[PDB]
């Protein structure tokens, strides 16, 4: 009486994987929106500096702005990498369970 | 039964002495990341402060308030990034203190 558990347990751990996959695709969108929002005041400062500030001093300003660009760039890519790690862990768990199902068929034999 | 008596005393020495070396090096780890944070926090604000200074001299008075607002919006972001990092380090500190207390109150033989 293996399929009773193994087939029913596997169909549920599988669907659990498919929900975490969706949940991850959503955290991807959230990072991008967060990445956008985090850059809005920086971009604001780019535009506003054009109108208000000495042109011969504005390049020193843009350099600072770029410096802040990098910090944000490092923060978002770091996050992006975390979510890529998660994307592997889920995929790993999926294949595992795939390989569990193919051998369970053999057990039901 | 003094041979099992001796064997237990040795694994307890090994156990105690090992957990104590772990914690000492984690504490040293934690303190390093702590100063790493207070360094990262200041370096993350250096360009922000640079702009504050530079905008005073180079930008029209009537518009610099708008700039300073945007600067503040960015400071808030760094603020959240650091404090959250700060709270991660505070979590590690309790973890170690936990492991320490687990080792002290089972003994308590002074």
């Amino acid at each position: 009486e293996a399929l009773q558990s193994e087939s029913h347990r596997l169909e549920n751990a599988l669907s659990i994987i498919e929900e975490e996959r969706k949940q991850l695709k959503l955290k991807e969108a959230e990072l991008q929106e967060e990445y956008q929002n985090s850059l809005r005041p920086l971009q604001q400062l780019q535009y506003l500096t054009l109108s208000a500030c000495e042109e011969e001093k504005r390049q020193e300003l843009m350099y600072e702005i770029g410096q802040i660009g990098d910090l944000i760039e490092d923060w978002a890519t770091d996050k992006r990498e975390a979510l890529k790690r998660e994307e592997g862990r889920i995929e790993d768990k999926q294949n595992e369970l795939f390989y569990k199902r193919q051998k369970l068929i053999l057990e039901v034999e």
